[PDB]
DNA sequence: GATAGCGCTATC
DNA sequence: TGATAGCGCTATC
């Protein structure tokens, strides 16, 4: 994460719904909001929120009556994204983890916050033809909302991975907002070798492979791209090898291969999968954050996560926006 | 709940 | 194309 001393958001009241790790507390709290309602129901995601905030998440949002949700300013949700995602089988809406949108759906319509953040996979942008983004574009505009939305690809933003997303900025019709924008983007000069831990406390996360083939010879200069180096057995997800030269490829929560989830880095002549620790730098949180005490499931979570340095941009840009109100 | 080996699709 | 990537799917213990 990024400091930030235009604290924009002082004095405004957030949901986190979809809560995961807290990115999206994380983030607009930098800014000076405070949340007023969380909500994860997975019982490991929920352990590290009150580990980390001293809060326990609401439980499943499909069965929580819209009633219930406090008066708040901004919506912020990052809702499951496997029925969109290029990595999976695309049933869309038609899949059971597909309509969580009707949810958030029926929130804003009964709350209608000032804002609404979503965040979700590039492929939603472009999914079943595009319908599902009209889908939700209209959806939008009926409750009253203008809907604004780009894929943003955080290595632009100074962290060091090629995770991109679309981010959805919805506006209330009423503040005629007009001058919203996304954040301009910049050049990468931080990369995953700056990142690493020092090799003492790696070393259990190395692996010898003999079917490991090396297609690229390690590069000498920093690039701000996936060079990958090799491949072991038949190169398929979490099978591939990068350089520490260049930056991480999108980390993932329910990936396999023998790199699952974090894929694999040629680090200093050998060969393993990134620490919990290593996932969270790269997905830009602090290290104060206490990650959960189940790898496994440290990977899961960070996995489906969002890289908080970008969504500290788009919401100094929210309150940017919203406190233009001039005579 | 952990681990891995897959098999597909988008993008250009 | 031909080569790379993916907040994944699912069998097994
Ligand atoms: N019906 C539901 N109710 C509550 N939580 C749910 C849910 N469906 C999915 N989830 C949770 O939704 C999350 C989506 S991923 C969002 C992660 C969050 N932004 C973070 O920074 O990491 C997952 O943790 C999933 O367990």
């Amino acid at each position: 994460m990024i400091e930030i001393k235009d604290k924009q958001l002082t004095g405004l009241r957030f949901i986190d719904l979809f809560a995961g790790l807290g990115g999206f507390r994380l983030a607009l709290e930098s800014c000076g909001a405070e949340c007023v309602y969380s909500n994860e129901w997975d019982k490991y995601a929920q352990e590290v929120y009150e580990m980390n905030f001293g809060e326990k998440p609401e439980g499943d949002i499909t069965q929580v009556n819209e009633k219930t949700i406090p008066d708040h300013d901004i919506l912020c949700a990052g809702f499951p994204c496997q029925a969109f995602s290029i990595s999976g089988k695309q049933k869309g809406f038609e899949d059971s983890r597909g309509t969580l949108f009707f949810d958030i759906a029926r929130i804003v319509r009964e709350k209608k916050p000032k804002v609404v953040f979503m965040e979700n996979v590039k492929n939603f942008a472009s999914h079943d033809n595009g319908n599902t983004l009209e889908v939700v574009k209209n959806t939008m505009n009926e409750l009253d909302y203008s809907f604004h939305a780009k894929v943003l690809n955080a290595l632009d933003y100074g962290i060091p991975q090629k995770r991109e997303r679309i981010y959805m900025i919805c506006f209330r019709n009423d503040l005629n907002i007009q001058n919203f924008q996304f954040p301009k983007p910049f050049e990468l000069n931080t990369f995953v070798k700056d990142l690493l831990l020092p090799d003492s406390e790696v070393e259990h996360l190395v692996i010898d492979r003999k079917d490991l083939v090396m297609t690229n010879q390690e590069i000498e200069q920093t690039t701000p791209k996936t060079v990958r180096l090799g491949i072991v057995g038949k190169g398929g997800q979490g099978e591939r090898i990068y350089s520490t030269r260049g930056i991480a490829i999108t980390l993932s929560a329910y990936g396999g291969g023998i790199f699952a989830k974090t894929g694999g880095y040629l680090v200093n002549g050998k060969t393993r999968k990134l620490h919990p620790r290593e996932c969270a730098r790269v997905m830009g949180y602090p290290d104060s954050y206490k990650v959960h005490p189940s790898t496994s499931q440290a990977y899961k979570q960070f996995g489906n996560s969002v890289v908080i340095n970008v969504l500290q941009y788009i919401a100094y840009n929210i309150g940017s926006s919203l406190n233009f109100k001039p005579y």
